[PDB]
Parts: structure tokens; sequence; C-alpha cells
């Protein structure tokens, strides 16, 4: 790959935002904050592709626990996570989930 | 503390099954299935390898939360220390279990 | 190229490399990595294969006992045998290893 | 909190340092290139490791390392390392264990 592919946990600092490419596949865009322990914390900006990102759009909203799997690149400079695969946490909540 | 620590994709070959401790511990036990895939060129498609099995347990409050939320065949991410032990073998010490959104929604709510 | 689970993993040789070729010529190398927990713990040990290049410079450069890290993808493998006996190994992947620099030095030659 | 691994090579020669304590502290710059954009780290390895470091790696070697993912002040991100080592990938290397 080349790819550097590394997993995030912690907390969305906004809400996620739902943008479309021109082909018509959805991407979402949202901070997640992860906080070593209160140590300085991390912050990355993840996106997320297609049905995922519409699920997270949905599902999804500031202050929610996450987990993410994705890979790490870097923009010019701004760090980014082009998420994989994203989990609503069960650290401290429950789901009830619903197959699309 | 030279722990080796993984993330595994995949859905639950069973429900969890909840048990706890002396000291009243809550610990979830499931297995997880992790299915690779590759392109076949000549076909033009996803063609599955071999699942990788995996038995996680998670523990706590997140281990109720397990019990509460996930059943067989749903997908999920987790994190966690890969461990093998007794004749040998693995398991995954759970530090972190997602509902995965690939495809599907949920309704979330604290504690 | 999809759905595998990529994994680090960071501990010693077990054994000296083993040197072999497939059909077509390629090098692969197969060592036993045990990677030991201070938590010392139960050690975790899987087997690893490393491929082409990488793999004559280790059987080149690596002997039991060395520090390595390693990182790949992590497959089950599960079948019956020509006797009937149900098994399966698990297996690394490699990707990428690393000589560890934690109590050793290295005069690191490019080829 | 946040362990990663990264793959690359030394954009420099590492740099080492001594705390109050005397502790040694060596500092590089890790490039992995995905060629696309590559992902510029700065890495520190403590102790033993930091003075191994010094002695077997120059710039341009290609390394694997692990080690914790860490955003400082604007912002940088750096990488404290827990485990470094010289790939193997195209280069071979003679070892000397301490």
């Amino acid at each position: 790959a080349g790819e550097t592919v590394i997993t995030v946990v912690g907390n969305l600092v906004d809400d996620p935002e739902l943008r479309f490419t021109p082909s018509g596949a959805a991407v979402a865009k949202f901070r997640v904050a992860s906080t070593p322990r209160d140590g300085e914390s991390l912050f990355l900006t993840c996106s997320v592709w297609r049905q995922a990102a519409e699920n997270v759009a949905e599902s999804l909203q500031r202050g929610m626990r996450v987990i993410v799997q994705g890979r790490l690149k870097q923009r010019s400079t701004v760090y980014e996570l082009d998420v994989d695969e994203v989990g609503a946490s069960l650290r401290s909540a429950t789901a009830k989930v619903t197959k699309t």
C-alpha cells in the first residue's frame, strides 16, 4: 500500500457534514477528538464514503463516541483520516441497530 | 506494555453471552468472523477469501451494552489485545467495540 | 485487497528463518515470533511469512533470538488433512519487517 | 492512547540530545509515501534505543516505527516511539545486541 492504516477512538467535535461527489457518491466529514487520560487531545478530520456516509450523517452527532479505522493522510498542512470503517461505540451507550 | 493491540471488523457468529465474575463484573463473549475479499479481474467480481474467526470478550458496562445492543449476524468493529491461552488458542480482550454503520443506522442512547 | 486484518507484532524469533521458494522462484521466509507482554506475561506466538527480496534479506540478517517489528495481514487457514484431522493455523502475512533497535545496533546496507 | 505504525524513510540524520536527568532522546522525521503526497511525522525515541538509533540510522534509510500519535501547539503531529526497526525490505543488516 504505502498506506498508513490506523484506528482512532473518540468523540465527534461537530455534527457530520454530508456532501456529494459529481458521480453522486455521498461523503461525510466530521472531526474526532481523542483524549488520552485528561491530557492534550488529538483532533482528526475524518471523511466517510458512500452508504456509510449517509448512515453516519443520520446516526451520529456532536459528542457521540466512535471507533474509526482508516488511512492517515496529510494535505497541502492538515492531517486527515480516510475512513474505511466506522462504529458507534458501546463503551457508555446502547444502540438499536437497523440494517439498511 | 508489550501488548499486541489489533482492530478486527466482521459479523457476530452468535448472540453475545453475558456472565458475571464473583466480584460482579459483567463479561460478554462472542465470536467475530472477518471475511477478506479480493477483486477477480477476469470475472469482474469481488471474491471472498477464508474467514478469520476470533473469540472476543468485553468487560463491565460495555459488556452489558453489548448484550443489549448486538445480535448474531450484526457487523462490528473491535479494538483490543490479542491473546492466546490454555494447548493454546487465540482470543481478543476487547478495549472498545462499536456497532458498524457500514450498512446500518443506529439509535444511540448514553449510559 | 479488502477486509484484511492488518496488525503489528513486536517480539523475538523463536527459530532461525526458514528460506524456501515458490514454483515461480520467488523467495519466502518463515519464522515464528514470540511477543511477551510485561504486565513477563503469557507470550503470543505467531508464524510469519515474508516474500521476495525481504525474504532473502531476512534469511541473511536475522536469526533465533533477535528482536523484530513486523507489520502484516492476519489470516486463518482451516482444513481437514489427509488423515482426517481437522485443523486450523493462523498466520501473519508480512508486509514489512524490521530489526528492532530497542536493545541492539545495526550496520545497515542497502541492496 | 492512539498507537500507530508508520513505515518510511528518514528525511534527515537523527538528532541526539539529553534531558536534565541525562536521559537520551533521539529525534528524526519520517516520510511515508503512499506516488501520492507524503505523510511527514516527527519521531522521538528515548533511552538506549535513542542511542542505538543515533548509531544505526541515517537519512534515506527505511524504518518501521510504532508509537503514540500526539498533537501539539499552529499545530504539528508527533510520534512518541515505543519501537523502531531498520526495515529489511531493500536492505540487509548486521545486528549486534545491547
